[PDB]
């Protein structure tokens, strides 16, 4: 059973590209093939979704996912942001915060949308609460373990990464989740974000099934 | 740059007990199969001018048995310039092989060739967490701020953060994950993945993944 997966979901402006079309076509296209993949996760019994806005801007990226939210909230799913959203504009992160409250009592498919994220990053920022609980001597160095800094790192509180799926060609991680992917099955497309469907998603979940 | 770009790669050496198992041998012959593989290896990447070459000893089918082997190989390698690290928590190994390990780090330290890098009890979150608590013990002296902390200085506390980054990773034997090898240091990496079991890996694989690399970028 695949209970969380993680997508890079590269490939949006070469798809534009090939298509003829200016980069924005290519957003627009990504944008429908994000509601297709939320809507085979939650439809999949898959615990958590985990989508990494990548392309071989984020705060827009964001802004348009405002809309969506009342139709996430109908449909039972928690929505939140990871990544560093602290020099995002003051009315932007109130409405991050609003939509991630909204729905933070929601028992269905966890949808993670990572904004201006970096699995460095994520470990830095986890580091840095360590740090200051050794600071305030709240924290001998030599009790910090594993678990310990997995309790600070994103996506603590989810299923483990079981599947990591990067569309788009590419054969890296680029810096998304590190800590987490420690032992995720890693799935590699050369199908593009915009196309990539539903029979495409079955694939890597057969990928991780004969695993 | 040599003409691949490579300057360090990283190996996930799998498949020594399939291909033992395939064989109708025992598990023994897999791993006396796949060290023939890693001299083989160590020689090719030595000649073909790359940096660094790191090997991480998984099996799919103890830990401290694989570097007293390794002890046995040491002359050899410093015979071929050869600089030898082994990273990985080694501070519960029998307090002779502490010391074995030591003399053979200090004896090729000088070397000007490869520099290759033996994984033995290495895990990636490992190696971020012993990072962490150098940091955090520069904080409880006074001499840190936890607000430096930034990814560099956490960078030059994880293992081999004084060689070139890692371009390459390669896992043979088929499996696609990283199973808790290099994790800090994968984060702009070429991942590289092949069915070929470690005891078969051979030049022309090893020519392979040097040439998609070249390729892919
Ligand atoms: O990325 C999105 N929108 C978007 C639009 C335009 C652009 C854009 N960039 C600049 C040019 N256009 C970028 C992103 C997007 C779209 C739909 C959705 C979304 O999931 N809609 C949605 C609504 C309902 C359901 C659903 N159905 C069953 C259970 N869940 C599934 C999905 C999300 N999302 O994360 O939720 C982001
Ligand atoms: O893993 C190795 N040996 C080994 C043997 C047995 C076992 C074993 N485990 C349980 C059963 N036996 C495990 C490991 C091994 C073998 C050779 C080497 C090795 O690289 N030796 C070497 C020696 C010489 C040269 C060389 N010299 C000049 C041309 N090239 C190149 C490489 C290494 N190594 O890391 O360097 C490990």
């Amino acid at each position: 059973g695949c209970r969380h997966v993680a997508i890079i979901m590269d490939g949006n402006g070469r798809w534009a590209k090939k298509q003829g079309k200016i980069r924005a076509f290519g957003h627009k296209a990504g944008a429908k093939s994000v509601r297709r993949a939320v809507s085979f996760a939650a439809n999949n019994g898959i615990e958590a979704l985990t989508l990494y806005a990548f392309s071989s801007l984020m705060e827009l990226f964001v802004w348009a996912l405002d809309s969506e939210v009342k139709s996430l909230h109908r449909h039972n799913v928690r929505l939140r942001i990871i990544g560093d959203t602290s020099r995002f504009n003051s009315r932007l992160q109130e409405r991050i915060r609003k939509s991630e409250a909204l729905t933070a009592g929601n028992t269905g498919l966890t949808l993670n949308i990572a904004a201006n994220y970096g699995g460095r990053w994520d470990i830095v920022q986890g580091v840095r609460q360590l740090a200051e609980k050794v600071q305030q001597g709240n924290l001998q160095p030599d009790q910090i373990d594993e678990e310990m800094l997995n309790q600070h790192v994103c996506m603590h509180e989810l299923a483990p990464v079981d599947l990591v799926i990067r569309t788009g060609g590419e054969h890296r991680i680029s810096n998304f989740l590190l800590w987490q992917i420690a032992y995720a099955e890693l799935y590699f497309t050369d199908v593009l974000w915009p196309d990539f469907d539903e029979q495409d998603f079955e694939g890597a979940l057969n990928a991780f099934a004969n695993r």
